[PDB]
RNA sequence: UUGCGUUGAUAAAAGUAUUGUUUUUGUACUCUAGAAGCUACAAAGAUAAGGCUUCAUGCCGAAAUCAACACCGGUGUU
DNA sequence: TTTCATTTTCTGCAATACTTTTATCAACGCAA
DNA sequence: GCAGAAAATGAAA
């Protein structure tokens, strides 16, 4: 027999198998995967999000087009002018007449910038400002008046006062913009008979819309499994209700509501059981008394006991305590704050429906909640339209009682509970011990290995998940090529892995005892406390949905630049605030370099040399000390500011192309991410071919809706990257998929990971990553075929030479190699 | 191991707002009613490439899952 | 004798202000 | 950290 150590990191685990009896090295192995932590899943999330915001803006104003098409105003909206200005029209419309085509342009200019809608530091302060400023005048005004005395409106600004400044911010209330659109409808309506009521009514839903926060996205015809309508087919009507938790004991039912009458019940029957001199009259009698009294805190109801027993408070164990404070005991809170309601009694209706009910107001905290969990959930209920008002004003007062949360057993248990603690005086831990209910079962079948979902649903972070997960695919594949074990011990929450452990190896009958590059090295240690032939084993990344490329939107524009003479197109750059350090030093960079490089020395050259004064003379903020912005030359100093300037960066070359259909240059997207690739075998000249693949080459498919590539595409690829069609396709590669390269002169071989498929100008060209380390640093020597690594850091070789030869190997997860040269007769091009 | 009070941290999921980059147009600025599309400001369109059917409080797309192949939860090969 | 075809460097990358729910861990006490 | 063109090389013609 033998012992494993097993050594887990935060993105890497090692291992080292040692026999006890002789002292010998068996197995080690070095297995590397990238460590999930939780920043990609928030990108993930947060741009989905804003999707859906940007998904809903732009079918907000698809609305408005249809309203004002419906009710037969206009006709054709391409023929409408969009150099007009909206705010004057705005304030034009609360005094007089205006069109159709004008008031079209005023409503949508309304419905593109509506408002912040929670209210019903420093931010705060500002919106405030603006709120009281709104008193007397509307926020149109608000806005022209800033427009006609500064020149500016959109965004936040600082704006030059007399003595001081202030910051000015375009954010408003919703209700500012919809009591202007209410008074410019009236108006309206007073000139034009055309509105009606209900263009008014259906246009302030449009205007001040918004779906509530537990409704999550969807429509009834929609089903998407993100929202209430769901794709199994039974609406939710709140999505945070099917999230809360089960029972401890009935693993099949939901909690109870902490504000419940059983819970509350069970709650003050366990805390007098606790209490240390009862029977089953006086339980029956401070129940009661705790129900029917009023105004009552911990104190009086302990003065009412020390009657009941007629002993003073003293020798009294049992009583609850809170940080530096006197006994609190649980009251029925909840129970009398219902019964100070006068438009419906609570004494007299059942136990039943005050659970459902607390479980309603327990859940819902807006009107429209309330008001439909109450008429879905109560089949046969029927309440009153002012009972459901003095609900929801109750629930709105009284939002500390109903905002604690849930209770931990289900009714059935506590429902269960409660007859066999009146008689008896043993709380809820014996009373479950004695009825036998201790089961809380949650397992799955397997017949010979450790299976990993039964652990790791052990949520602490994912990172831990993610390290056991691969320990115990580690420990399943040694059990499986060398019998059975006498020892493991794991060196990193740690619990429950221990417990899963032991219960494995105590329910299958097996004694082993589980205790508690570099790393496989202190596996070895940790194996003990009980090199070239150090094997590794990466993981494979073939996820083929990733990010495509960067996000900002590159110009382009046909520039003779430098020493050429032919027009070709360049990318253009923009340095943005010439007053800060860096735009200044980019600046000083683009000038030191070359002065015809910006677009301001060839268009308009004479306003350079005022732009060369303060360079000659004095940075841009001595100048606006002294004098102010930066004007462009005029006759007098009438001159627009200056603050940013634009350059030629760089020629075009690999790029997405998003280019609009009225746009007179090419826009582009760069720097696009590779997938994997493919090498290929040319018999006629004896070399290899590597073509390769990127994100944005798969696309979505306009037949079928399914996620894959095309032949004719795939064929364009071909002969694009420059290989042949008569060849011989060998294998695939992935990123972090090992291959041998081999010489066939010498027959010197090295295997490196596979990166990516770089520099798509150049061909067969592959960026690689070392066997063991990932760094290098420096240019370390490679096989004399291929030469020395690039002194940065990155290595880039070049593959396709002649004499030479390319083998795929796959290690499995102990990091066995196997090394092979063919795998099919066509590429897989359907997942 | 189970329950009850406090107070911190995290994770999953939902609803909004104002910019930023970029395209067309207008006004100012420059040179001779035109030209140039630089420099400001204001409208309107796009906002990962892309895609669906139900025609709309419409919907999806940046996470995790892993050695492969062949013959009868197991079994063999390179 | 310039010109082209392969190997190395070196710069550059989307943000911010609110509202709400559910679950899980810790530690400080009362109980078996 | 990495996509990739710009500046720097070596081989021919």
């Amino acid at each position: 027999d033998l012992v494993l150590g097993l050594d887990i990191g935060i993105g890497s685990v090692g291992v080292g198998i040692l026999n006890k009896v002789t002292g010998e090295i068996i197995h080690k192995n070095s297995r590397i995967f990238p460590a999930a932590q939780a920043e990609n899943n928030l990108v993930r999330r947060t741009n989905r999000q804003g999707r859906r915001l940007t998904r809903r803006k732009k079918h907000r104003r698809v609305r408005l087009n249809r309203l004002f098409e419906e009710s037969g105003l206009i006709t054709d909206f391409t023929k409408i002018s969009i150099n007009l200005n909206p705010y004057q029209l705005r304030v034009k419309g609360l005094t007089d007449e205006l069109s159709n085509e004008e008031l079209f342009i005023a409503l949508k200019n309304m419905v593109k910038h509506r408002g912040i809608s929670y209210l019903d530091g420093d931010y705060a302060q500002i919106v405030k400002e603006n709120s009281k400023q709104l008193e007397t005048k509307t926020p149109g005004q608000i806005q022209l008046e800033r427009y006609q005395t500064y020149g500016q409106l959109r965004g936040d600004f600082t704006v030059e006062k007399d003595g001081k400044k202030h910051r000015l911010i375009n954010v408003f209330p919703t209700s500012a913009y919809r009591s202007e659109a209410l008074r410019i409808l009236q108006t309206q309506q007073e000139f034009n008979p055309q509105i009606t009521d209900e263009f008014i009514n259906r246009y302030l839903e449009i205007l001040t819309g918004k779906r509530k926060y537990y409704h999550g996205p969807g429509n009834e015809k929609s089903r998407t499994d993100y929202g209430r309508y769901r794709t199994s087919g039974e609406t939710l009507d709140n999505i945070f209700g099917i999230l809360i938790g089960k029972c401890t004991f009935y693993p099949d039912e939901f909690r109870a509501a902490k504000a419940s009458y059983t819970a509350q019940e069970f709650n003050l029957l366990n805390d007098l059981n606790n209490l240390t001199v009862l029977s089953k009259e006086q339980k029956n009698q401070i129940i009661n008394y705790v129900k029917n009294e009023k105004a009552m805190g911990p104190a009086k109801l302990f003065k009412y006991i020390a009657k009941l027993l007629s002993c003073d408070v003293a020798d009294i164990k049992g009583y609850r305590i809170d940080k530096s404070g006197k006994a609190e005991i649980h009251t029925f809170e909840a129970y009398r704050k219902m019964k100070t309601l006068e438009t419906l009694d609570i004494e007299q209706m059942d136990r039943e429906t005050l659970d459902k009910l607390a479980y309603v107001l327990t859940l819902n905290t807006e009107r429209e909640g309330i008001q439909e969990a109450l008429e879905h959930e109560f089949a046969d209920g029927s309440f009153s339209q002012k009972q459901v008002d003095e609900l929801v004003q109750f629930r709105k007062a009284n939002s500390s009682i109903f905002g604690k949360g849930w209770h931990n057993f289900s009714v059935k248990l506590m429902m269960e509970l409660i007859p066999e603690l009146y008689e008896t005086s043993e709380e809820q831990m014996t009373i479950l011990t004695r009825l036998g209910k201790q089961k809380t079962t949650s397992s799955s079948n397997k017949t010979k290995y450790i299976d990993e979902k039964l652990l790791t649903e052990e949520i602490y972070n994912p990172v831990v998940a993610k390290s056991v997960r691969q320990a115990i695919k580690i420990v399943n594949a040694a059990i499986k090529e060398y019998g059975d074990f006498d020892n493991i011990v794991i060196e990193m929450a740690s619990r429950v892995v221990l417990n899963a452990l032991q219960e494995h190896f105590r329910a299958h009958k097996i004694d082993t005892k589980v205790s508690v590059h570099h790393h496989a090295v202190d596996a070895l240690i940790i194996a003990a406390s009980s090199e070239d032939s150090i094997l590794f084993s990466y993981q494979v990344d073939s996820k083929f949905n990733r990010k495509i490329s960067d996000a900002t939107i590159y110009a382009t524009r046909q520039a003779k630049v430098g020493k050429d003479k032919a027009d070709e197109t360049y990318v253009l750059g923009k340095i943005k605030d010439i007053y800060t350090q860096d735009g200044y030093d980019a600046f000083m960079k683009i000038y030191k370099k070359d002065k015809s490089k910006f677009l301001m020395y060839r268009h308009d050259p004479q306003t350079f040399e005022k732009v060369i004064e303060p360079i000659l003379e004095n940075p841009f903020l001595k100048y606006k000390e002294e004098h102010g912005y930066i004007r462009k030359y005029s006759k007098k100093g009438n001159g627009p500011e200056i603050k940013s300037l634009k350059y030629y960066d760089s020629k075009l070359g690999n790029h997405i192309d998003i280019t609009p259909k009225d746009s007179n240059n090419k826009v582009v997207l760069q720097s696009v991410s590779p997938w994997r690739a493919d090498v290929y075998f040319n018999k006629t000249t004896g070399k290899y071919e590597i073509l390769g693949l990127k994100y944005a080459d798969l696309q979505f498919e306009k037949g079928t809706g399914t996620y894959k590539i095309s032949q004719e595409k795939y064929n364009d690829i071909k002969k694009k990257e420059g290989v042949d069609s008569d060849s011989e396709f060998k294998f695939t590669l992935y990123k972090n998929d090992l291959l041998l390269v081999k010489d066939t002169e010498t027959k010197e071989q090295q295997l490196f990971r596979f990166l990516s498929r770089t520099m798509p100008k150049q061909k067969h060209y592959v960026e690689l990553k070392p066997y063991d380390k990932q760094k290098f640093e420096g240019g370390e020597a490679l096989i004399k075929v291929l030469g020395n690594v690039a002194n940065s850091g990155q290595c880039k070789k070049g593959l396709g030479k002649s004499n030479i030869s390319i083998y795929k190997v796959r290690t499995d997860v102990l990091g066995n190699q196997h090394i092979i040269k063919n795998e099919g007769d066509k590429p897989k091009l359907d997942f």
